[PDB]
């Protein structure tokens, strides 16, 4: 199919900087994704989000704003949460590529995937992470492993697109 | 072992005529997150600047060590190989590598103390035909054809991320 990417929900939890929402929206659009969900964002709507969303204001316009992570994950068949610190057994830890493979398996099965991203400052709570079935870590310099929020979104969606293309022989 | 990590230092990130200083800071952070250190800026419109420092949270060291130059030729001096980036994956000039092939070509070239430059363009205009001609390889990140180009910092992040992924795999991870 090609409407597969529309079944990927990008969930941003309690975003502090509105420019990161715009940046995430742009990263999404560049990769073929459209469904953005915001859980209690600090400031939204906001000019800085629009500013950073060059060519992707439509995503921001269609964004769902909710009060809880539970509400954000409603209807999903699989939830993958991002972690920049590291592993919690028994939850499996995957890299961006493995994340992409799982996403497409679920999409091909006609499921709904959710990709969860945390706060710039604190990330995701343990409680939030536990609502996920898989955890995803972007390999990085251990002394400086925290990527900008929108940049993390870009890496994941990129891998997702790469996996989707390959599944098509592209 | 240890000089494995030193390989990444030999990868020069070149930003050509950057308009928004936030993008310079974003690029620097993306580089640092991936283990890269060397930033070269060709005629930035505004630098140094506060937005760059802010965007480069924790990666100010890269900004500090950045070299600012008048020409691309200057920027590439001492490099071994040059890879350029193209937002368009249109057919007419010079066959394109994806980020993965790009990561591999970059690593192969780090052999025998080689120096590699990764070149990025202007937020609106990209790289000129002349600038691209200075590149031996041209890289395109696959993206939705119907829509736009990636933000400049986001593009630096994808390429540097692929470089780290290849570099890690080569070590057994
Ligand atoms: N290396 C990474 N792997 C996976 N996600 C990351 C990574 N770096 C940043 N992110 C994402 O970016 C969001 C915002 C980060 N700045 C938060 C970092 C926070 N200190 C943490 O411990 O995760 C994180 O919650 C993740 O969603
Ligand atoms: N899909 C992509 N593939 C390779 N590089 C990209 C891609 N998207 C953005 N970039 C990089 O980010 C820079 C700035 C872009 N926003 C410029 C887009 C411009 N309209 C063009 O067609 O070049 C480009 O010069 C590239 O360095």
């Amino acid at each position: 199919q090609s409407m597969m990417l529309d079944r990927i929900r990008v969930v941003l939890v309690n975003t502090s900087h509105p420019g990161n929402i715009g940046g995430a929206a742009r990263a999404m659009k560049n990769m073929g994704l459209s469904q953005l969900v915001l859980v209690q964002p600090e400031s939204f709507p906001h000019g800085d989000a629009v500013a950073r969303a060059s060519g992707a204001t439509d995503i921001l316009d269609a964004a769902r704003v909710v009060d809880t992570l539970e509400e954000a994950l409603s209807g999903c068949s699989v939830v993958l949460g991002t972690s920049a610190r590291d592993r919690r057994i028994p939850w499996p830890l995957l890299d961006p590529r493995e994340c992409a493979t799982t996403c497409l398996e679920h999409l091909e099965a006609n499921g709904e995937v959710a990709l969860v991203f945390g706060r710039e400052y604190a990330g995701l709570t343990n409680e939030e992470l536990q609502r996920c079935q898989f955890h995803v870590h972007i390999p990085s310099d251990p002394e400086f492993g925290s990527l900008n929020l929108a940049a993390a979104v870009q890496v994941l969606t990129y891998e997702v697109r790469m996996a989707w293309l390959a599944a098509q022989g592209k």
